[PDB]
């Protein structure tokens, strides 16, 4: 029983590929997600980073059900590894092949997953059948849009390479835990690891804003928004690879959340004008 | 019409997995082919090597064809690209994976090729079909058991250690064309390459003897047989990654041979006891 089907929107995949080139290696060992209304689901990938991170790549209206699939009206969620285990197969890498002509993904009894790919010379295809093994994962990113006052901050490219390039001069073989930090008082966050620190100053906007929009800006000036001061202790390795995974050039970069619950965000801030279909960013945990 | 169809022998091809893992990035551009007697193929894979080299595995017994082939009694000859292009897809990656439980190839219209791949979870397949495309490319190895008394030598560890780090030491970044000669009259083989050489002296087997047997022997001392002066000019790439690729700890070591027909080949010679399905060499191409 072919409980359900969707047809790959390869052509919108291209003008994305440059996007999951960046993040492959981190995304190799992990999670393919085909989730929300079963009309039109997103695709999306997960997968560790360094010790206590999550990444996140997720693409809305990549996708197009199939007709005639018994579980509609309502949600979606289908949860497996991209690189199934033994295999010489990863979805997402032959998703965003270049030579890809056309690609669906189908799912059966919801524990089987097929994916078939079909190659530029007409002719050439491959159909790989795995398992639906994931469903500890939920797709928890293209959500909590409310709430708003959150604290954030987006740093320039020029501080941005250099609090990158200062984090990884502070890398060693083991990992360390960084700990970041926001004042409301002085407009200042500061990155303080065994015993050095970075200080960084910004320009806090009065205007009440959501998202990113009304902070770009990120021209020559570093700007934030912050309600209450905030801490976060987390993985150095975590750090480094998400500011590095969301600094995508054409693209995405590196924005820093503080939400309410524990979590600091890396958020790949748009700097382009064709992602809109896409989210890019890395989870933190506090350790 | 699904015409020929074949079992691929994989637990055979698990115990000969170390020679593919070492001769892999040379093949994996390459050509898989399948030929000889319809009853029991050989298996086995080409690839350039260099500028002027052809390396070629052999594995003989490893297929087992399925009842009900319409061509039978005579022979086979299906030479296809083991990475198709586009792909994310290598025959013999997949025939040699280790945590492969099945595999088969089946071949229709002889255009059209398919693998099947059965993965350890009793559950995880992968169907790659693709077309059967390099005629051009014959099974031109196993054979020319006859004639004999050809000029070949076979140097042991040490001296073929030596050889190869002289070399080595000598590639620029263009490459170069390297005269190997041997004399009759002195047992020796000469390197030449530049404006240096390398002499190298071998005890000659008096006893007439045919392929390697009686020749073994390669413990401290080289061994040679030589009925005419030889004089070579093969490409010094080829030569390097010949004599690298036939050097698989366990299995191969080196030999040279030298063709009546203007023909170098670098043989692996068997240095184990479990490599007797299997043919490695590298024929180089006079320059």
């Amino acid at each position: 029983d072919f409980h359900y089907g969707v047809r790959v929107d390869v052509t919108l995949l291209s003008k994305i590929r440059r996007v999951n080139e960046h993040i492959k290696s981190a995304t190799k060992t992990g999670v393919v997600q085909v989730h929300g209304s079963a009309c039109t689901p997103t695709l999306s990938v997960l997968s560790s980073v360094g010790t206590a991170g999550v990444l996140g790549l997720r693409i809305k209206n990549a996708l197009t059900p199939l007709v005639g699939h018994t579980e509609g009206s309502g949600d979606v969620s289908f949860s497996f590894r991209n690189t199934s285990v033994g295999s010489g197969f990863t979805h997402t890498r032959e998703l965003f092949g270049a030579n890809v002509l056309d690609a669906g993904i189908a799912f059966y009894r919801p524990q089987f997953v097929r994916t078939t790919i079909s190659y530029g010379d007409n002719l050439t295809s491959t159909v790989h059948k795995s398992v639906v093994d994931q469903k500890g994962i939920l797709p928890f990113h293209d959500r909590m849009e409310a709430g708003g006052r959150t604290t954030r901050l987006l740093l320039c490219g020029k501080t941005g390479a250099f609090l990158l390039k200062w984090l990884r001069q502070q890398k060693t073989k083991e990992d360390q835990t960084v700990t970041v930090s926001v004042s409301e008082t002085l407009s200042i966050v500061t990155f303080s690891l065994g015993g050095v620190s970075k200080i960084i100053d910004f320009k806090p906007e009065t205007k009440p804003v959501s998202g990113w929009d009304g902070l770009k800006g990120k021209k020559s000036v570093d700007v934030g928004v912050v309600h209450t001061d905030a801490l976060s202790r987390v993985s150095l390795e975590s750090l480094i690879a998400a500011l590095r995974l969301c600094k995508v050039p054409g693209w995405f970069t590196p924005g820093l959340i503080w939400h309410s619950n524990e979590i600091l965000e890396v958020e790949g801030v748009p700097t382009g004008c064709q992602s809109g279909d896409v989210k890019l960013s890395v989870l933190l945990l506090e350790v």
